[PDB]
């Protein structure tokens, strides 16, 4: 198992291609991202998306995090936040020695 | 970062209005519902998946407990709790920010 | 509160009947599974599948992990990881004693 910080931006549907650039442009191994519907404080739910990205340390999820947040977050709805995860599996994540390697 | 507990709750479709209701009376600053799937009880069956942030462990609990006696017994549905810390959100940390 | 490990697998939509075989031969309680994008092998969104599993034990979430990865990840693109939960409610994980 992998170490890894799972961070989770979750914001406006235009946002997508500008969000995905920046993860892009991180160093970060991969997203997902997926459609969800968003209220916060006639439905009122809009259409949202989440991106999800594992990272191998912190200081990675907080520059996209930052990056993200100082570019549109004045100006656009959004929330991210981080979770710890390990990964178990992942040929682009661990490489190919795999995610318990031992040393 | 601000420390904030993830409830998650996945139920019924057909209980989305009325948990939404129940997360809107609770003081949560807001949640994101999607579209899942799983086998169903009786080939993928549609449902829905909840996710709330609260500031409070007990702010999570009440809501579960209030979803889940009111619905949970007649309902399918299952609620979890995940540890997070919110480093953006305006209205999750407040106009302080996130050094919460 | 329940303690509980969230398996999460994010792979190819081809495979979804596939690992749902798998994890309903593991003895796990169930799961839920949706449609999410990455960015794809080739710009703009593939879509692919997650799945979320909920086990008691941490080594039946490995054990899922490992009979996926072995069957499908040398040709198969896929992401396994997993998350530390607490289950508040939920009658078929915690069963008619409760979550506690
Ligand atoms: N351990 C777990 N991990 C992750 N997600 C979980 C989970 N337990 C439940 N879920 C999610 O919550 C929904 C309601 O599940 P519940 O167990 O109340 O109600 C279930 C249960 O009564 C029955 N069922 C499904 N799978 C089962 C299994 N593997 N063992 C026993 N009963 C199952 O079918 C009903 C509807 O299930 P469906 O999968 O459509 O819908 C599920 C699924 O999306
Ligand atoms: N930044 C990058 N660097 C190198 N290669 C890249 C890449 N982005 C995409 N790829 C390549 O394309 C495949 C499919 O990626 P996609 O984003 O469609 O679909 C992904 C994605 O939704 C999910 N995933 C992978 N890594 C992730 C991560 N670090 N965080 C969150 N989700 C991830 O697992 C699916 C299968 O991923 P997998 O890595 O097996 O396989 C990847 C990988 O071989």
């Amino acid at each position: 198992a992998k170490p890894a910080n799972k961070l989770v931006i979750v914001t406006e549907k235009i946002l997508l291609k500008k969000i995905a650039k920046i993860i892009d442009e991180s160093g970060a191994k991969g997203y997902t991202v997926m459609n969800t519907g968003g209220k916060g404080s006639t439905s009122d739910i809009e259409a949202n998306i989440k991106f999800e990205i594992l990272t191998e340390t912190r200081e990675m999820a907080e520059e996209i995090a930052d990056r993200v947040a100082v570019k549109y977050f004045n100006d656009y709805a959004g929330i991210i936040y981080i979770c710890s995860a390990e990964v178990l599996y992942g040929h682009t994540f661990c490489g190919p020695e795999g995610c318990s390697a031992w040393s």
